[PDB]
Parts: C-alpha cells; sequence; structure tokens
C-alpha cells in the first residue's frame, strides 16, 4: 500500500552507509584506482562483498561510470563479472545492466570481450510496470539498449548472440516497450531499425505478430496505450498504394486486424474499453474513421432508431396500460383518525370479470414479456463480463445499462404484487414510469441535434450537481429545524406550512428552489424571530446559493465543450459494435470488399481517395 | 444513392485483376521496355485489348508515367493514340489527357507529334461537377492544363490548335472552370495568361462575357460561390481611376453588372439567393459596401418605416376592432352538466342594427381588405419562383413570409365564420392577435438597437430550445404520469392540481417552467409516494434542466457573435433588393450617376475616394 515507500527509500539510504563503512568500495564509488590497486593486493579483502542492496564492488564502479576503477576490478577478479545483485528491490541485474543504462560507455566493449551473458532477466521489483517505477525498461540487455535511444550499443550487442524474440515476465517482447516509451518520437525511427534484424523471419510469425501474455500485436497495443504517432507508422506496412492522378490517388487498407473477424476481440472493441483519455482520440485517423462513419451510415440508423421505435412504442402500451389500473370504492368507512385522511380507492384484488378487462390481460402480457427480453440479453452478459464493468466502463457511458435492468425489475415486482393482491401496489408503479421514460433518452444519440446535449447532462448531474447538493442539503436542514422551533408554539391551522419535523425538511426544500410561495397570513402576527431568519434564508438562498449554481454551470460548459464532441463519437461507436454484436450473420454484411476475387487473399480490404495539394 | 460508391470502387478492384492477369499490360504497368519489347512480337497479341475500365495498354504507361514503355507502343502501333476509354465511368478519356494530368511530361511532345486529337471531350461520370469526385477539372485536353497549374502544357497545347471558347456539356468555358478551383491563388496569375490569347477577339463578345448553360458571366460566377481574391482581380478591368492628389485619390467602378438592369438578375439578387457562407462575406468589398450603404440611406429607411408605421396602424385597427366583438346574455339555462361549466354569452349572430355597430362594418371592411393585399403580393411570388424557395431561402431569413400568409389566412376564415354564424368563432380571432403582432417584428430588422437581437432569437428558436424541448418532453410526460395514478385515489375537492390525464400533462408542464405554485395543501395528509417523487422531480427540473438551458445558452451567444453580425448586413440588403422589385419607376431612381451626358455610353457609374497612406 502505502508504507511500500516507506521501506524503499531506507534501502537508498542504507546503501550510503555501506558506500561509507567499506574501504575498496568507497574507492570504488570514485576512482582512486592509484589507492584501489593497493585496496586490493591483500590477504582476506575479497571483492564479493555485498553492500545493502546485495550489490557488489563492480556495480559501483559502473553506476558512477568509472572506466579505470571498472577494469582494473576486471583484471584483478574475472569471475566478478557474473554476478547478478540478489535484492528484493533490484534482482537479476547484472554489470552490464548498468553500463548499458548509461548510453555511453567503452565498459560495454570491455564486459563483453570477458564473455557476459546477454540474456540475465532483470526481473526485480524496481522494473515491473506499475505507476511507481518512474521507467518500464523491460528486463534483457538489448532491451535496455533500445529503451534509452543509443543504437550504437544495439548493432554491438546483437552482433554476439542476442535474441530478438525473447518475451517478459509479463510476456511483451522487446517491440512492445518500444511503444509505451513516453520520449515517442525517437522511438518511431529506431523501430525501423529493430524490425530489420528479422531477416529468414525463421519461417513462421516474423515480428510484429506475436502477442504478448496479455494477448495482443504490436498493432493493436499502439491503439490501447494511445501512442499517435507509433499508429501513423505501423499503418505504412500495412496499407499500399493504388494509381496516383495528378492531385488525386487512391490507396487501400488492410482492415484484418480491425473488424470483429470472429469471437476474438478486435481493436474498435479496445478501443471503447478503457479509461484513458490519448487512445480515444485515435477514432480520427485516416483507416478507421472512414471505417466507422461508413458503418454507421449504411447499416446503423436503420438498425438503431428501428430499436427506437420499438422502444418508444413499447412504453406507450405500458402507460396506457398503466392509467386503467382497476380500482373501487372503499369499504372501511373513514378509519385511522378523521378529517386528516382522504384516500379512498383501496385497491380491487381479483376480479377481471368484465368485457373490457380483458384488453388489459392482453397489455399487461405485453410489458411482462417485455421485461423478461430485456433480462435475457444484460443477465447473459454480467455473467460473460466482469462484474465490474457496469460500474466499469460507465463514464463512456453506462447508467442506462443500469437503469433499464432496474426498470424491468420493477415491473417483475408488480405482478409479484398483484399475484398475491397487496395493498402499496403504487410504490413499484410509480417507480416504473419515472425509470421507464427516462430510458427513451438511451436513444437520444443517434442524433445530431439532441446529441451531444446528453452527455453534457451526465457529465453534470456526476458532476457540479453533486457538488451543489452538499452544501444545498447542509444549509436545507440547517434553517428547518431552525424553523422548526419557531412555529412549534403556533397553532398550525393558519399558517400551518410545517408542523411536524419531517415536513419542515419538506416545507424548506421546496422553498430553496422558490417552487412554493413563501409563508405568509398577513392576517395574524407571525412571530418576530421567523421574519429576521427568514428574510437571512432568502439571501444565501435564493439570492446566492442559487443562481451561484448557474454561474459555475455556465463556466463549466465550455471548458468541456470540446471534450464532449470528442465524447459524442466515442459513443456512436460504442453503440455500433454493441449493435454489432447481437445481430446475427443473416443480417449486417461485413464492411469493406473481400479478396478470393482479385488475388489477395481471404483478407478483407477498404479504400478512400483524396486530394493532397502540394 | 449510396449504392453507388458499392458499385464504383469495384471498377477500382478489377481493374488490379485485369493488370494481373495480363502479360504486356502488366508489363505495361512497369517499365519492362526489353521484355515489352519482345512481348509485342507476336503472332496474336494485339493491343486493343481492354481492362475492367475499357483501357489500353498506352494508358496504363501514361497512367503510371512510364515515358519508355509509352514510346514504344507509339512505335509498333500508331493507330493506338486515338482511343479513348469506354466506361460508363470514365469515357471519352484519350492518352493526351493523362500526360497532362501528371503535369510533367515530354510525351506531349510525342502524343502531339503524332497528330492526337486536342478535343476529345472526357464527358464521363468521373468528370462531372458533383460532391463526390474530388476534383472538377472540365472536359478538354487544355482545360486539365490550366486547371493543374502547368503553363507549359499550356502554351505548348494552344499552340496547335486549341480552341478556348469551347463550351462543356455543363456549359462552363475554360474560365468558369478557373473561378471555382480550390486553389485560389494560382488561378489567379494564370487566369491573367489566359486572357492574352484572346486577340481579335472574333468581333463579339470576347471572352468573359459569354455565359454558360446555367446563365452567368465569369465574374457574377466568382460571386456566388464566393472566391474572395478571383473578385479583387476582376475588379481590376473593370473600374478606372481618376485624378490623384497627395495621398487622396478617386476612382469610377463599372457598376454594370451590380444592379438591376432590367428583369434579368442582378449580382446582388445572386448574393442573397444562396445557402453558402463565403459567398455572402463578399458584400464588404469596396465596390459594393458602397452602393449598399448609400442604397438604404437615401432611398431605404424612408420607404422602409413608411411601411412600418402603416403595418402597425393596421393591426392597432384590427385589434381595436377586435375587442369590441359582439355578445348577449345566454339562453340555454345552464345546461349540460352543471357547476362545472361556466362560459355565459354564446355569440350573438346577425343583428348588426345598432347606431355603434356600424363602426365596426368599416372596421371590419378594413381588416378583410388588408387580407386580400397580402395575398395579392405573396401568391403571385409562388407561382413565379419554385415551390421549395419559401422553406427554401428561410434560413436567411424566412419565417416572416410564413407567418403572414398565416395571418392573411385566419382573418379570411374569420369572415367565413361570421357569413354562415358558426359557434367557436375565438379560434381563428385567437391565432389572429398572435400571429398578427408578432409579425411586427419584421420591421424589427431597418434598426440597429433592436437588430441583430431579432436574429439571435430566431437562430436559438430553430436552435437549442429545439434541442431543449425534446428532453424537456419526455420527462414532462413522465413524472405526470407518475403523477396521475398517486392522486387518483384522492378526492379533488382539495388539491385537485390534476384529476384527469389532459390535465396533469398541462398541470405539470407549468410546474416545469416554475410559473405555478407547486401542490401543497398543508391541512390533509396528501400521499407519502408524491412527496418523495415531487423532491425527486424539482432537482432534475428546476435546479438541472431549467438552469442548463441558460448556460448552453450563454455559451451559444458569443460563439455566433460575429455570425450574426453578418447575418444582419445580409438581411439589410435582402430587404432593400425586396423593396427594390415592388416600387414602380415612377418612384425609386437608379443608384449612381449616368452616362451620355459624359461621354461615357449608356451605362451608369458610381465614384469614390479614400486616403491610401503610404
Ligand atoms: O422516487 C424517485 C426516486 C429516484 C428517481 C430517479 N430519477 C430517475 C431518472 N434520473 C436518474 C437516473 C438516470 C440518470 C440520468 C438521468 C437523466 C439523464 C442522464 C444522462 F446520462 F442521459 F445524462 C442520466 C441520473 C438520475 C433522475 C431521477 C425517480 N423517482
Ligand atoms: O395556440 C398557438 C399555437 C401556435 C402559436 C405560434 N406562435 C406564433 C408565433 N411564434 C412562432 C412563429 C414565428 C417564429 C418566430 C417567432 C418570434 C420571433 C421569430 C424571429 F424569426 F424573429 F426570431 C420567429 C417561431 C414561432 C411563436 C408561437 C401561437 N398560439
Ligand atoms: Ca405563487
Amino acid at each position: 500500500r502505502e508504507s511500500w515507500a516507506q521501506s524503499r527509500d531506507e534501502q537508498n539510504l542504507l546503501q550510503q552507509k555501506r558506500i561509507w563503512e567499506s574501504p575498496l568500495l568507497l574507492a570504488a564509488k570514485d576512482n582512486d584506482v592509484q589507492a584501489l590497486n593497493k585496496l586490493l593486493k591483500y590477504e582476506d579483502c575479497k571483492v564479493h562483498q555485498r553492500g545493502a542492496m546485495g550489490e557488489t564492488a563492480l556495480h559501483i564502479a559502473a553506476l558512477y561510470d568509472n572506466l579505470e576503477a571498472a577494469m582494473v576490478l576486471m583484471e584483478a577478479a574475472p569471475e566478478l563479472v557474473f554476478e547478478p545483485m540478489t535484492s528484493e528491490l533490484y534482482e537479476g541485474q547484472t554489470a552490464l545492466h548498468i553500463a548499458v543504462v548509461n548510453q555511453n560507455m567503452n565498459l560495454v566493449r570491455a564486459l563483453l570481450a570477458r564473455r557476459a551473458s546477454v540474456s540475465a532477466r532483470a526481473t526485480g521489483t524496481a522494473f515491473r510496470r506499475s505507476p511507481c517505477n518512474l521507467i518500464y525498461f523491460g528486463e534483457h540487455p538489448l532491451s535496455f539498449a533500445a529503451c534509452v535511444n543509443s543504437e550504437e550499443i544495439v548493432r554491438l550487442l546483437i552482433e554476439h548472440g542476442a535474441d530478438i524474440r525473447a518475451q517478459d515476465s509479463l510476456g511483451n517482447t522487446v517491440l512492445h516497450i518500444l511503444i509505451l516509451q513516453p520520449n515517442k518520437t525517437f522511438a518511431c525511427q529506431m523501430y525501423n531499425l529493430l524490425l530489420s534484424y528479422d531477416r529468414h523471419g525463421d519461417h513462421l510469425q516474423p515480428l510484429d505478430l506475436v502477442p504478448n501474455h496479455q494477448g495482443l500485436t504490436p498493432f493493436k497495443l499502439a491503439g490501447v496505450e494511445g501512442n499517435t504517432v507509433m499508429f501513423q507508422h505501423l499503418m505504412q506496412k500495412r496499407k499500399h498504394t493504388q494509381w496516383t492522378y495528378g492531385p488525386l490517388t487512391s490507396t487501400l487498407y488492410d482492415l484484418t486486424e480491425i473488424d470483429s473477424s470472429g469471437d476474438e476481440q478486435s481493436l474498435l472493441e479496445l478501443i471503447i474499453t478503457t479509461k484513458k483519455r490519448e487512445a480515444r482520440q485515435i477514432l480520427d485517423q485516416t483507416p478507421v474513421k472512414e471505417l466507422v462513419s461508413l458503418k454507421w451510415k449504411r447499416y446503423g440508423r436503420p438498425y438503431f432508431c428501428m430499436l427506437g421505435a420499438i422502444y418508444l412504442l413499447y412504453i406507450i402500451c405500458f402507460t396506457m396500460c398503466c392509467i386503467y389500473r382497476p380500482l373501487k370504492p372503499r369499504t372501511n368507512n373513514r378509519t385511522s383518525p378523521r378529517d386528516n385522511t382522504l384516500l379512498q380507492q383501496k385497491l380491487l384484488q381479483e376480479a377481471y370479470m368484465t368485457p373490457k378487462d380483458d384488453i388489459r390481460l392482453v397489455g399487461e402480457l405485453v410489458t411482462v414479456i417485455g421485461a423478461i427480453i430485456i433480462l435475457l440479453v444484460e443477465v447473459p452478459d454480467i455473467f460473460r463480463m466482469g462484474v465490474t464493468r457496469f460500474f466499469g466502463q460507465t463514464i463512456l457511458g453506462g447508467p442506462f445499462h443500469v437503469l433499464i435492468i432496474t426498470y424491468a425489475f420493477m415491473v417483475l415486482v408488480t405482478m409479484v404484487m398483484r399475484l398475491i393482491s397487496a395493498s402499496g401496489e403504487v410504490v413499484p408503479m410509480s417507480f416504473a414510469l419515472v425509470l421507464g421514460w427516462c430510458n427513451v433518452m438511451y436513444f437520444a444519440r443517434g442524433f445530431q441535434m439532441l446529441g451531444p446535449f446528453t452527455i453534457m447532462i451526465q457529465k453534470m448531474i456526476f458532476g457540479d450537481l453533486m457538488r451543489f447538493c452538499w452544501l444545498m442539503a447542509v444549509v436545507i436542514l440547517g434553517f428547518a429545524s431552525a424553523f422548526y422551533i419557531i412555529f412549534q408554539t403556533e397553532d398550525p391551522e393558519e399558517l400551518g406550512h410545517f408542523y411536524d419535523y419531517p415536513m419542515a425538511l419538506f416545507s424548506t426544500f421546496e422553498l430553496f428552489l422558490t417552487i412554493i410561495d413563501g409563508p405568509a397570513n398577513y392576517n395574524v402576527d407571525l412571530p418576530f424571530m421567523y421574519s429576521i431568519t427568514y428574510a437571512a434564508f432568502a439571501i444565501i438562498a435564493t439570492l446566492l446559493m442559487l443562481n451561484l449554481l448557474i454561474a459555475m454551470m455556465g463556466d463549466t460548459h465550455w471548458r468541456v465543450a470540446h471534450e464532449r464532441d470528442e465524447l459524442w463519437r466515442a459513443q456512436i461507436v460504442a453503440t455500433t459494435v454493441m449493435l454489432e454484436r447481437k445481430l446475427p450473420r443473416c443480417l449486417w454484411p461485413r464492411s469493406g470488399i473481400c479478396g478470393r476475387e482479385y488475388g489477395l487473399g481471404d483478407r478483407w480490404f477498404l479504400r478512400v481517395e483524396d486530394r493532397q495539394d502540394l
């Protein structure tokens, strides 16, 4: 958790004590090549002693890039280079690593010439990909050399038996490490160099078709981490051009790793299922934007709006089935205490025998069957994915996959409330209408006009109104309790705005939004400490809190106005792919033209053409 | 429609199969001039075979700019250059075209030297001016040469019999093609070169007075497409200067093609009758801004505001004629069921015999005659123009040409409702007053103060309030149905805010805008599921939806604040010209001074003078 930082830093301090109380090893921290020549020549002053992190005297000579003190330890001890560190923080790191990390060294001549091992995996905990190590350099020695942009070490290291195809404990190869580097441009140049040494290809999956232990090619990994620049360079192999015609030209894109091939994941699946921001920016690039906007124009909006009309037809025969709820006059003759009760219907229990009530038995049997169809296409998607996917990817957009569960759950209650004839049946029917109709708004994303205005709401309910509601809640029960002990010494027959304490909570909340009338009788003197504390209420309620909330809502609008126009194009892809998965193969043709008729293979293709002025 | 793209791209793939299964023709795609020399020398290996798009082996040698493979096909086949392509996509395109499109070639030496035809019209469907071809290059070979900015082909091609004055199937000449190019600056230079080769002028309409099949000169076409830069260069011939005097100077403008000459269209007519945005920017240029602002200052505002005072005097004697509507006491003695009906007048039918009611017979005969005058000056403008002109140019400004039809239509109803004495006569009179008075706002454009604030409304009613009204409509009948099944088990004598379902639709809509009081009785316990769902209503109604709508309305204001100040100057020209067309010649003098007194001709003129510091 947190004390792991408190144990890591003490290792760094403990090194400086072991570098201090050690005679030859402090001479290794400096040059001291006259003294370290003499400090070695003794009876029992062995070089295998280790500091805090389990480190030899050669490493310290390397870690402070002292070449003269390095070679004397090699000349006096030939076994010393075969020696990795043995801490739990650093582990398996040899002396070849550090001279490579310092990116400019002639010691890499010497350590290679004394037959160092170029396959020492450095799987210590200071090298795993986590947001606590500030580097991610991989494990192998040539993996470090590429990672710090030093070609002259890479060409030297590959010449003496370095294996390109060596993966890591994370599973990634040399080239996956190059994608998620922060210094993006210098990786793209040297990516071309590392690809060249793959020749003869080992007659199988040559270099950049191999997945990792998490299961991605280098091309797909460029998508998810959001490296925009490397995604440009990886399309250069994948596309190949056609005829050119003045300033007009046309190309073909490979497309074999974009759309859904089978049950395997696609790239467009991986883009929308991440929490990052830079990754979703990749949609506007030239071989993917054409694929999306063609996919939603000819097979999108028809099969979305026809899903829209069915669902609007569903609730309009649920609401019509609702308001014909059966009743009867009441038979208990104005029971528990009178004049402060008014209800007079007390729900009918089982009488359907009517030539009219048969029609509701159709309409009830419409919406209950509809509640079963909702639960059969979401509950199989809960168990197939993780449990934290629906609270998981909800920020892209996911309240609507929670509401339409709760809509189906409440309709499934009101038939259990009907089959045994309970009393309080107006509770789930009330939630059914408010949660039902607000899921019409799920279809308010396949339209340009009332599109991104929906996303502006979701980014504000889980936004400034959640921010405002707390400081609304603290004041609203502050003054209400201060109102309640004023009018408690009063008869509520006239100006009984609040007689009971769970009404002054409600009668102040209505008053805070100015949707009720403000308490006045004008006929009898309502008490004095009302009229001072009501005026002091209305200043910090109507004149301050209510319309500060429009000021910060106006300010928070334009500072996300460019982000929401990306959120919409992100949401429209996620509607397309989710619509793609459920529709069968008898509908929904695959996008783009095919092979097997043109001498291209089994892979599909897409073309596009444009003007490239000069 | 859309599958025409699905048939176009398959032609491009089918070419790559025909380039593949053809031995000499693939050798034409590369150079292969050693092999193609031998591939021709056979018995039956003729060169007239055609690929997918009906194309010969010379074209493929041209389309991949292979000069060596081009000349061997000419040397072995002299007839081969006389050969256009025969697809439906490309049609009539010869081998001279492609070497010209590639803009740098020595094959245009050779194809001309073997007597190619420089008048092969390429009227295939991949060359028509439509928003699906990314080019518009015209049809003729020198038309292509100018279009890609290569003078050295133009001077070569004009020297061997090229005809400048050759129009196209669209009707446009060489020079109309130069105006609507996208690379604007390079057209303006070479426009001067193409004008030079018109000499001897063919003693009639020399080069840039000829219209097209759509009917425009090059000067007027520069207006409508909105090419600002070419409009500067075309005024250089048209104006001619006068005396210069230090930093002060004065010029004259030609003006013979700006104002309305006769029944023919003017340029100012063509500017306001387009849907584009760049074209309406041309108004601020120096020979047109002076013409407008002088035209509206001395013959504008008088004949606009006098139209304003007549119309305000019209409705103020319609409203005065309205509220003296005749009545009587009622004679049916409180019919169909009592206490839930209140009306007590039941309109008088034909009695006008009164010394006072004669005055209304004047006032009724004022406004009915006024309704006839409205219909006699718009219905002749429907049939003379297209039917989709009033829904057509309405975005510039046109609701007011629809309302004042509907005003006249409703007043014409209420006399038919009077001549046969129907009952429900308050319906068209009510629409007459609300639609009548809102057409006073048509005159709110000839004033600086309450000017562009009108256009801010039209860009918002057909804007964010149309955006807001849908998500207002979905919630407003959501909660209302949820309110209706709560108070259905209640006697509406006390807190009968809504008893019937087409009142809870209305009583919630009033409540959503907080213009009613909020339901409270404080005396009898109104039910529990009200008070929870009312508070959850008011948060996403008064605190969220209502005042988000002011936040996005504040944000959408300043991002069109510069556009509306162009819309106003656009609207004021359209008021001037529409006022110009209807007023006779006995009024409204033509703008600017005349000829025939100064040795200038029959054309009119305008002058202006300014300072040109250094
Ligand atoms: O008695 C009750 C108690 C709670 C409620 C809850 N309603 C239901 C609808 N939304 C909820 C659920 C959906 C979610 C939401 C609403 C509107 C628009 C969006 C979005 F995402 F489209 F912006 C999301 C938040 C509150 C407002 C309150 C009604 N009635
Ligand atoms: O019972 C009804 C039913 C419909 C109506 C329609 N009115 C009529 C007037 N405008 C309409 C028509 C004009 C148009 C408009 C109004 C004001 C200002 C402008 C503009 F263009 F100047 F901004 C345009 C839109 C709604 C509001 C509603 C009234 N009464
Ligand atoms: Ca009130």
